[PDB]
This record gives structure tokens, C-alpha cells and sequence, in this order.
């Protein structure tokens, strides 16, 4: 079994993204296997109620490499991958091309953490997002280069310290959630967030973008994928017509 | 009610930029269908009359990776998305594909402010463009390096004083906006321009690009993309034949 | 002739990594053809018995840029060059794009000899892989910089002592094999990792990217495959519904 | 009215670079179509005798992104464009995508000035080509970094100074001409050279490769463009078969 | 009148490799039409007996970017462009599509001259190959940085001097031949090499990694191409099946 509130909370649970790109001769499916493609992802989330969580995100219109992308979590890898494989077989999925993967599982905290640094810890746990239900999705992997992985844990705590000051304040207004992933793909960490104040979220970056640790990214972005979120029937549905 | 010389003028409103190019199936789609494809724009446009404001522009000829881009103002995120997801099952979206896209919010001034930089910006807002109305469109999507977010806001005003003397001159030249899009987008911010005087377009470029702010620049381009300003059907209708 | 436990074992051996992604008029293929295309490629290989060493993996749904992806091994790199090359021959051979290509040969042990480094020496050679028969795969090419190879032995030695290090204790978990590539091919390096526990190998990853050895990789990654263990039959079954 | 040695020596024209590669299904129009596609070409220059200067060359064979490209210069960028479009919706134009664009504006010296440096500017300007008409054409786009612009107007002189001694001589050899493209296009400048030498042209390169300025180079061709010069007809006629 | 011997040993020798991919739609050519087009090629080799020396060489299922590539060498450029252009008309020709083109020409010794470096020039003739006929040619691009070309030709002198002298040695084993390309495409260098032992190969670029001038490479490879050498008929033949 599978729970959402569980699934999203825990550590050791895989997170796979994947987004997908409409392929022109989609249009020329005929309006009625089209029409009945949502109905076939959502038995297909169902027939997997058990092995994954299935998320499914907007990005048509907001995107140049991608019309909509999927969040699966599993706590086995094998399974993500068998979920997305058979949704590759589904009306849809024969009719877009794969523009981006990222793999990464989730750990404890390495950092901001009871015993490291209580201070902020006590604030990260304690808040509470606030105000209306989320309208847009972010999705950003985040790599830093050698230079940072060469630093001590003590250097890496202070500036990871310095990361948590000023955000701690956009709990209210932003959702998030990090993944890890060296070694496992092309990227150090995939991060999450949902929100419905765009304008904070810009702010929100904009203070990141302005202390030390953004001194070490190699990727922070590219792509960076807004786009919206929905009903997995939903997402098809809007792609549909 | 989306007022042009409201929206253009306000903060929180989104830019969503997306430059499109013509597969070459479109020369087979038959010369009826696509003479009738620049009203159904048009008509696309009145339906959204009062979700978002739209400008269409034309690239065919001077870029390699447009045909044609959308500038889409809108107070709400999610409609531009819906006005550019609604344009895209008309003709010519079910012909071009997408080669770019950029999201991007304005907010106030940041730096030449009347409590920052009062000299200054009294000449910014009473500048006023002068003579023939301009031809030529270029959008320029902007990103700095963290070193320069790691500059002391102090020390970034300095830097964009620094930008705004030469330039000012060319406020009876050039009209400009400027969008952010920082956690938004892959860049910093979104830049817009008209001119009818390219010649003095490149001075005004060279101008900026010998300044101390332009060290910090990663992306300042790619693409820069000029293109010509028309009305939205006159768009579709030079892409007909 | 050639036996699996011999050739993995010996220097001189050339390894030949391919990544093929499936070309969506696959799905158009007669559902009978492409069940039929597994006993092909079990039979090809069968012919290359004493040609060369076949491993075939499933990356589909992990993986943008690969579905299914091959190590040969081979005493002769022609050899292997004929197996790829009839292998694109073979029904799936022919639906699919090759989109990577790592060519490398093994060679003895260039620091963590017994003459050069005895005590790391004993380390690595005892303790075994214990633990589950390994689901997943990893391929990852890495790249130094010249300031590396211009770093004498000695210097270039001790770095390596340092890279060994944390590893040894991942011996039970993780199994490898390391492939030269400088001037063969785009890489320094190939390196194949076979696990069953991909947190595990996160750990080990982050273990090495904070060591001085990573300062000089330009290449460490890109693509980074992550993808699933089973037998070359049951792969291409994997791809046919 | 435009004739040809005017346009090419005057200050404020623009040049409107664009590299063409045929699509496979060209070699499936039949000969016939094909070679009617040359008096096409030849027809539309003489339709835009007055609004344009067409130049046409032959890349196929040389250059893996393009068969052939254009040299468009212009008294208004809006009537380069105009022809673009209309070659596209040519025979030719129809069956080829563009895959390079460069846009950029003529203007007066900066440097090598009859006022900042007589003594060069006596030599640039009185020295003129001798012996075979020039076989080959090569376009070279240029970009400086932000540290070039950085540098004082004195500083810059002076390294175009040292550009200039060691190239005069190849006047005699090779013709040049100097587009400007900053804020235009993805490029500081557009080169234009025309030779019969090669060997001269490389030795030329490799003169300039040698100082002090090519350490500003952040582009310095990418793509490098080297063809063969042809009647537009001629180039069209090439390209059928 | 072009003797092998003679055009691969002389300077002001234009050297045009090109690599090509086979289309899907190869597979559909009725088997011996495909057969059939060796000799095709064969008679056009014949054909321009007197205008260029050809070489053909297999890479498909060694590359990721091309199936087999051409080696051209003629005394004129444009002869080369002649070839290639009518091989492209051929019939594997209009199944190809090109991924790659490095055009350069030989020159007399710029550093390892008898004048210069009169000992190891006299090590460098003569040397003597010995051993199988070599299986395998290898093509790497190379471009030296701006500061490599700002030292002093002593100080580059030394540093060929240095390149030159742990590599005589692999002249037995390995056969090499340099182009020149600076400012006639867009690498320094194109470097050609046949061998039969690439454990030797391999064991050659360390030897010249771990060298100062290294330190000044910003293309070396990229793409390393490393394939199978045959007679041109036989490489058509193998690419039919
Ligand atoms: C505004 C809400 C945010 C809060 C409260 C927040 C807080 C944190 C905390 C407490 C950690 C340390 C976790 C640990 O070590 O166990 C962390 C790590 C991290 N955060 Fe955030 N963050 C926020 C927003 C962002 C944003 C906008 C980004 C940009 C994409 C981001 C990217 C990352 C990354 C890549 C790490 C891992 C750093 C490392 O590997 O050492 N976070 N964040
Ligand atoms: C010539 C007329 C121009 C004027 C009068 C002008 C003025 C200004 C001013 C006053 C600001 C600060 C606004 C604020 O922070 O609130 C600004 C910001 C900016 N300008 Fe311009 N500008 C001009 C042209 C250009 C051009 C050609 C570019 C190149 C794309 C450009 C790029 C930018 C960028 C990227 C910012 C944001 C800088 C930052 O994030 O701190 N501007 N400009
Ligand atoms: C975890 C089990 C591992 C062990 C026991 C191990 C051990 C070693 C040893 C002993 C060597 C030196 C071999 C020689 O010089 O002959 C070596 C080299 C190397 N290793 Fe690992 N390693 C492990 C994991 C990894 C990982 C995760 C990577 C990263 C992908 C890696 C990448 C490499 C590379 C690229 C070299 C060649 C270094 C050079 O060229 O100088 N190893 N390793
Ligand atoms: C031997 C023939 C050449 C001569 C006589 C020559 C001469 C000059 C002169 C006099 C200028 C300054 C013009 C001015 O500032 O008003 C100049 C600028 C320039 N040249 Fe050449 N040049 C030659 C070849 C080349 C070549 C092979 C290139 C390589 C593509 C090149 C690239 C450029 C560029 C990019 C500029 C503008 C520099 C700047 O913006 O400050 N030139 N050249
Ligand atoms: C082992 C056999 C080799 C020998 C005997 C050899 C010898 C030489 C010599 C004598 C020169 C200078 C010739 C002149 O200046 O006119 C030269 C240049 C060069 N070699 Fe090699 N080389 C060998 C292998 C290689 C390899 C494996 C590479 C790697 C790609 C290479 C890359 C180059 C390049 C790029 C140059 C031109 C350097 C420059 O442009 O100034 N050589 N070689
Ligand atoms: O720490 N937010 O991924
Ligand atoms: O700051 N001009 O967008
Ligand atoms: O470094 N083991 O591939
Ligand atoms: O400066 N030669 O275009
Ligand atoms: O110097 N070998 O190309
Ligand atoms: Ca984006
Ligand atoms: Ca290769
Ligand atoms: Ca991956
Ligand atoms: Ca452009
Ligand atoms: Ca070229």
C-alpha cells in the first residue's frame, strides 16, 4: 500500500520526472481515441494504485520542451520504471517523445537537521503553507560543482545555514520537496515546488541568487519547468483537443 | 477589462514570449485553409479580448528559429497559458512547432527608483519616444552570473546607474520593458525593445556592453531575436504564401 | 572461445557501450514481428558466441536519450564492430537510432597495484560482493582535465589513494568495471556499476565528488545511465508491447 | 536605384547572411521542377533588382549545415527581409530549411581611421587585389567578451592596430568587408572574405590567431563558412542534379 | 595525374573528410539496388581518378554519428567539393545525411624541420612502420587555445620539441598525416592516424595528454572518430546488409 500523505513525507522514496512532448501526428489521431485517452491513464494510475504515486503537470503553452510532465514516486525504482514504461504504451504515450529525465531519491536531512542546527530546524518543521491551493508547479535540478564538494561539512552547514534564513518565510506562500541524485543522473538534486504567488516565487529565487552557495552551481535550472497543476484525467483532457 | 496602456505599464503582469517555426508541411496544407488561417487568429485574439493582451510579430526571413512569436501580456499566468494552449489547435499552431519560450513578471523599479536613484529616474519617466513609429521589434533574454547577485544592492545600484546614463538618450529612440523571470524561466530577465532605427539600436548595444555590468552577463541573447512589427493578422497573412 | 568469467577478468579486452533509443514507427510495426525480434537477437548472439561477450540492458522509462542499450566485450574491437553491426540489421536493430557510443579497452592497474599502493592493494582485492543479485546498471563516462594528466604519477598517485579510500566499504554493495578510453573515443574513462542498492550508490557518489580527484573531472556524467538488469531476450521483450 | 560597387562600400547598409540545407525530399521533386528552379532564383533577384543586392554560394560538398547560402545587403532591413521570405516560397526555398542567419549593419571605421591611426588608413585604403578571380567566399562571425569592451577606446585601438600590420599584405590576396551585429544578432561582427589562396587565407588566420585581440574571442566562427563563388543561376543549376 | 605515393606526401594538399549517416529509409531500398551501389561508387572513384585521391573507411556500429566517413585529398579544393557533391547524388549518397566536415591543407614543417629541430626531423623521416597492415584509422580534430597561439614561436618550438619526443617511438606501430584547417573550418588541426594496435593508441594520447601543450587544447576529439579501414568497394558492401 501506498499512501500520499506517507509517500511524500518519507526518505528512501524515488522520485522519477519525466517530460513529454507532443509529437505532431497526434492531431491526426482520430477524435475519439483522443478523446479516450484520458479515461486509459486514469486505469492506469488505478492498476498501479499500489506500486507508485502518479502526479501529472500542465506545461503546454508555458514550454518549449514539453507539453506535460509526470511526478511518480515509489520506494523501488524497478516499479517507476515499469509505470512509466507502460504509459508509454498508452494512446498518448505512443504520440510524445521523452525531452527530459531526472531521477533522484530522497534522504534525511543532511544539514538543517534536530541535532546540526536547531534553530532552523524548529522553524522549517513548524510552518505551514498558507492561503489558496496551489495553481502552478516548478521543477528545478540543481547541480554544484567540485568546489563545493570539496568544502568541509562545517563550511557546507554554514552555508546551507545561510540557504534557510531567508527563505523560511516563503513556507507560507510555497510548497517544497528535494530529491537527491549524484550518481544516479545528471544532476546533484531535483527539486519541487508548488505555489500560486509567481511573484513570490521570483522573490524567492532572487534571494537564493544572492548568497554564496548560488557561487557553486553548475545547474540551477535548464530547464526550468513552470507549469500547471491538475487531475491526471484533467492534464489529458487539455491535451486533448 | 485588459486596457493595452494599463497592462503595459502595471507590475505583477506576465509576459509569455513564444517564437514559433513553420514545419514544411504548412506549404501542403491547401492554399484555402490557409488564407483562411489569419482570421481564425484574429477571432482567437477577440474571444481572449479580455484574458490577455496579444502581439504577434514577424521573424521569417531574419531568423533562423522563428517564423513568427507571440508576446502575450496577462494579470494571470494560467490564461496566457490557456490563450497560447487555444492558439496552437488553430491551423498554424497545428503547422509550427515551438523553438522558444520565456515567462516573465514585472515588478517595480528595482534599482533607478524616485527613493533610490531620484536624478535618474526623473529622466527615465519623462522621456518620451519621438518620430516614425518603429518597424523593428528585438526581444533579448538577459541572465547574470552569482557573482553579481552576490554584489551588495549597493554595489548593483551603482553598476545600474551606470546603465541607465548613456542609455537615456535613446529613449526618443527606443521604447523598452523589462520582465523578470529569475525561478521563473531559464534567465534573469525578459527584454523588449522597438525601434525603427537599427544603426542606432547597435550603439545603443555597444553602449551597454562596454560598461562593467555587462562582466557579469551569461546569457545576453541566445537568441537575440529581431524580427518586424505588423498587425497580428497581417502576420498570418504574410506567412499564407 | 569465450567465457564470461575469464574475459571480464583480463586486460586487453575491449568494451563497446551503445545506447539505441526505439524510433516511434516501432509501435507500428506488426504486433508478431515484434515479438518475434527477441528470439533474433537471442540467436545473433548465440552466433557470436566465441565473437564476443553480449549484455543488454533496459533503460526505457529511466532514460530521455536511451530505451535499451548493449556492452560487448571483445578481443578484437572489429569483432565487436561486426556484432553492433549486425545487430542494427536485426528487426529492432532496424527501429532504432544509436544516440551513444563508448568505445575503451581494459588495461592492469595503473596506482592501486601491489608494488605501488600494497596496503589499499589488499583492502580492494578482499572483501566480495555479498548481497542480492544486482537489478540496476550504471554507465558513466568520466573525463579529466589536462592539469591532471600533467600532475606527475606521484601527485596523481596519491589522489587516487584518496579516491579508493571510502570505497572500500561498498565493496559488498556495488560491483565494477573500469574501461580506458584517451584517444580511442570522447572519454578518459568508461565506468559499469551493477547494484541493488541505488541509495547505497548515492552515497558512494557524493563520497567521491568531495575529494580532490573530482576538482580535475570535465567529464563525470552526461549522459549519467541509470537502467535495469535482465537477460537480452527478456530486454527486447521488455520493449516489444 | 542600387548598383553593386556602391552598396558595398557604403556606411548603413545591411547584410542578411542566411545558410540553406536542402531536405532529402528535394532529390524526390523531379528533374525537371528541379531544374526549372534555377531561372526561378534568377527572376526573383531581377523582380528585387531595386530593393536588394543578392549574392548566392555554393556550399554543398564543403559545409555539413549548409548546401548554399545567401548575401543580402540592404539600404532596409524590412526589404531583406521581404526577399528572404520570397525565396523561401521558391521551388528551392521550399525544399530547404535554414540553419544559420546572420544579421548586421555596415558603418564607418572606428579605428583604423583617416583621424585615429593615418598611417594604416593610407594603407588599408590604397591597396587593391591582384591576379585570379577569387574561387572561394568565407564568412566568419565574431564575438568579444565583456573584457574587450571593458577596455578603453585607447586600449582597443591599439590592438587593431596589431590586427592591422600583419594583415594589410593579404590585401593583395583575399577582399574583406565588416558587418557590425551587437544587439542585432548572436554576434559582435559578420566577416565577409573572398580568395583564390586558401593557404594564403589560412596563413592569414593564423596571423591573427597569433595576437593579443584573440584572447577576447568568445566566437570566432562556429560555424566557419567556406564555399565556392558562383553566378546566382550557377548555384542554383549545382544544386538540381 | 595524382599518385597516391606522391599527392599524401606533398604540401598544398586539400584535405576533405566528411562523415555521413546512413537514413532510415535505407533499409527500404530493395536489397541489391543497395548491393548495386558499391559499384556505383567504385565508377565515380574511377571517374575522378584524375582529380582527387578517395578514401573510404566504416564506422557504423564503432560511432554514434556516422555510419562510414570519406577521406578526399586533391591539389584543388573545389575538385574535392565536385566529388563529394556528386557522391551525395549517388544512391548511398541520397540515403545519407552528412554530420560532419573538416576541410584543411597540408603544409611544409612549421617546427620539427631540419633548420629548426634538425635531430628529431631526422628521427621523424627516417621512421619506419612496421607490423600488420593497420585495421583502424582514427580523425581528431584538434584547436589550441588563444594563449597557445600568443607564445613566442621558440616557446612553441619547445613545446612541439616535447610533443615530438616520447611519440617517434610509436611510429612503427602507428601511421599519422597532419592538416592544417585555422580559418578554413572550424578546428586548428585535422590529424589522421592508422593502426592496427590500439592498446598502443591508447597508451599514444596519454603519452601526449600528460604534456604541457595539452594544457592549450579547447578541441581534441569531438568528435573522436575511430573506425575500420577496407577498399572503398568493400565499405558499401558491408553498409548494404
Ligand atoms: C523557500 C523555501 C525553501 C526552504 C524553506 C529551503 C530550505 C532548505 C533546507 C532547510 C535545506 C537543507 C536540507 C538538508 O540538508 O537536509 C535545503 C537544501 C537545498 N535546497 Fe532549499 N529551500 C527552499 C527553497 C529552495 C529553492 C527555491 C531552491 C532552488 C531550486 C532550493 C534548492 C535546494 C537544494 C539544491 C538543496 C540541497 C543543498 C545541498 O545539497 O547541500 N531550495 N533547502
Ligand atoms: C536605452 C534605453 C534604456 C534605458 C533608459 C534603460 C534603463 C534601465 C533602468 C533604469 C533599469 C533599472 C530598472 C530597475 O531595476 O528597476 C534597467 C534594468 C535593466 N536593463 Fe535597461 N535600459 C535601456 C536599455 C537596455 C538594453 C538595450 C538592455 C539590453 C538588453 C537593457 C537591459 C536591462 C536589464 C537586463 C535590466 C535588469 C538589470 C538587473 O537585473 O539588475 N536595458 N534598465
Ligand atoms: C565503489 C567501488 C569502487 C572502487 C573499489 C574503486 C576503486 C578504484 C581503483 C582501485 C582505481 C585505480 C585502478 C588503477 O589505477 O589501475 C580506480 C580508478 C578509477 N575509478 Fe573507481 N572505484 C570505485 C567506484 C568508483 C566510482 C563510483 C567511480 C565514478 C564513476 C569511479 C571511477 C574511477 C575512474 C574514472 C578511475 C580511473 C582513474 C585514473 O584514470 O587515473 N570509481 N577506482
Ligand atoms: C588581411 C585582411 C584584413 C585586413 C586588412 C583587416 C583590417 C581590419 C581593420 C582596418 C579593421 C578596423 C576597422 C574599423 O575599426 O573601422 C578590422 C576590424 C575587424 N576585423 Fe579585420 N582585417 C583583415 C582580416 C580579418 C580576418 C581574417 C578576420 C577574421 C574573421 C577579421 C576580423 C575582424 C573583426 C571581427 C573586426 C572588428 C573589430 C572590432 O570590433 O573592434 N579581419 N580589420
Ligand atoms: C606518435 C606519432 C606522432 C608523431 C611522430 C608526431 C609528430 C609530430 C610532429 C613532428 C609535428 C610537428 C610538424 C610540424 O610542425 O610541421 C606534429 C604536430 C602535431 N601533432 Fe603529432 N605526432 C604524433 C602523434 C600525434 C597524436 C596522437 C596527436 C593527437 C591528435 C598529434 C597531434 C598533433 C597536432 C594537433 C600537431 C600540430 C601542432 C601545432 O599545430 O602546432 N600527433 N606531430
Ligand atoms: O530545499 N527545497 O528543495
Ligand atoms: O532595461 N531595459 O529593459
Ligand atoms: O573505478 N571502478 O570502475
Ligand atoms: O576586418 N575584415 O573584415
Ligand atoms: O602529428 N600527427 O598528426
Ligand atoms: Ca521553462
Ligand atoms: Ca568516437
Ligand atoms: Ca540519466
Ligand atoms: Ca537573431
Ligand atoms: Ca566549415
Amino acid at each position: 500500500k501506498i499512501e500520499r500523505g506517507t509517500i511524500l513525507t518519507q526518505p528512501g522514496v524515488f522520485g522519477v520526472f519525466t517530460m513529454f512532448k507532443l509529437r505532431p501526428d497526434w492531431n491526426k489521431v482520430p477524435v475519439a481515441e483522443r478523446k479516450g485517452a484520458a479515461e486509459e491513464v486514469k486505469k492506469l494510475i488505478e492498476k498501479h494504485k499500489d506500486n507508485v504515486l502518479v502526479d501529472l503537470y500542465l506545461t503546454r503553452g508555458l514550454e518549449t520542451n514539453s507539453d506535460f510532465f509526470f511526478r511518480i514516486n515509489a520506494y523501488d525504482l524497478a516499479k517507476a520504471q515499469t509505470f512509466m514504461r507502460e504509459f508509454r504504451s498508452t494512446t498518448v504515450g505512443k504520440n510524445a517523445d521523452v525531452f527530459e529525465t531526472l531521477v533522484g531519491v530522497t534522504k534525511p536531512l543532511n544539514y538543517i537537521s534536530k541535532d546540526k542546527s536547531p534553530g532552523l530546524n524548529a522553524g522549517l518543521s513548524s510552518a505551514t503553507y498558507s492561503g489558496p491551493a496551489p495553481r502552478y508547479v516548478i521543477v528545478i535540478p540543481v547541480k554544484k560543482n567540485a568546489e563545493w564538494w570539496n568544502m568541509s561539512p562545517e563550511e557546507r552547514l554554514k552555508e546551507m545555514e545561510v540557504h534557510t534564513t531567508p527563505t523560511l518565510a516563503y513556507l507560507v506562500n510555497v510548497k517544497r520537496k528535494l530529491y537527491h541524485s549524484t550518481g544516479l543522473d545528471d544532476t546533484d538534486f531535483i527539486t519541487y515546488f508548488e505555489t500560486d504567488d509567481l511573484t513570490a516565487f521570483n522573490n524567492l529565487m532572487l534571494s537564493l541568487a544572492q548568497v554564496k552557495e548560488n557561487k557553486f552551481h553548475v545547474r540551477w535550472g535548464s530547464p526550468t519547468t513552470l507549469g500547471t497543476i491538475h487531475s491526471p484525467e484533467d492534464v489529458i483532457k487539455a491535451l486533448a483537443d
